[PDB]
């Protein structure tokens, strides 16, 4: 895996020499269906950086994240696990 | 608890069936801070499918779709944002 400042550094080029957002799908270990990635956006003739969660079915649907989203993430899938047998047993998804 | 959940679900349906659209409700997750959790009552032809989809609260267009089975690309997630936390709040 790529060091964050390895990533930073590159997609800020992409961004400042194409004038576009460039991002990347991050390799993070274990992490199977949800994507998480950086991106380079340009802005007010800078660069500025987000991280962003998205499926691998709809890029555009998507979550800015920061650490400070960690706790609720964990929440998440603290419900999700709590209820998971019976979610998948009550009610077909779709 | 599960017997809220379980009347929750039965009357989004319910909801969806009679208002003959899309029926939606925020689960109540203790200590949720910013990204919340949306239970969707969906109409496929006759039948209610249910999803679920995670959102900002500030601005609920800001979302994606997840299921029970996400749960550890979510705590990996957390993870990883904890590992790396000082360096991505400084340059983020």
């Amino acid at each position: 895996m790529a060091s964050l400042k390895e990533i930073i550094d590159e997609l800020g080029k992409q961004a400042k020499e194409q004038n576009k957002i460039a991002s990347r799908i991050m390799k993070i270990k274990g992490i199977k269906r949800i994507v998480v990635q950086l991106n380079a956006v340009p802005q007010d003739g800078k660069i500025r950086y987000s991280m962003t969660i998205h499926s691998q079915n709809n890029f555009r649907k998507q979550i800015g994240i920061t650490p400070q989203d960690a706790e609720d993430l964990k929440l998440i899938a603290e419900f999700l696990e709590k209820y998971s047998d019976f979610l998948n047993e009550y009610v077909k998804f779709t």
